[PDB]
């Protein structure tokens, strides 16, 4: 599923996304418009590490589910890779709270780091009601 932004955004905040261990929503938004364009079966192979990047939050299978295929990988979401494909991001959602738990927080994805960090976020959820 490609969700319009401000459906998005009004989802997030339902799930408890905003100021989840203090990152607010509209960093949440910037992070899923660069990771996927907000796609929920965006998937994406690293070549270099055969790792695969799955969902609307682009999280990696060496670390947080489990595609069965990476090598030396762990699952600290305890999922399947798969449950990151699906329309309902409920799943998606609570994989990322999982990720940010960690002491680098939202710095895991570097995209954030080049497109969102010390920049105008607010853009991403302007007019959506949140």
């Amino acid at each position: 599923k490609v969700f319009e932004r401000c459906e998005l955004a009004r989802t997030l905040k339902r799930l408890g996304m905003d100021g989840y261990r203090g990152i607010s929503l509209a960093n949440w938004m910037c992070l899923a418009k660069w990771e996927s364009g907000y796609n929920t079966r965006a998937t994406n192979y690293n070549a270099g590490d055969r790792s695969t990047d799955y969902g609307i939050f682009q999280t990696n299978s060496r670390y947080w589910c489990n595609d069965g295929k990476t090598p030396g990988a762990v699952n600290a979401c305890h999922l399947s890779c798969s449950a990151l494909l699906q329309d309902n991001i409920a799943d998606a959602v609570a994989c990322a709270k999982r990720v940010v738990r960690d002491p680098q927080g939202i710095r895991a994805w570097v995209a954030w780091r080049n497109r969102c960090q010390n920049r105008d976020v607010r853009q991403y959820v302007q007019g959506c009601g949140v």
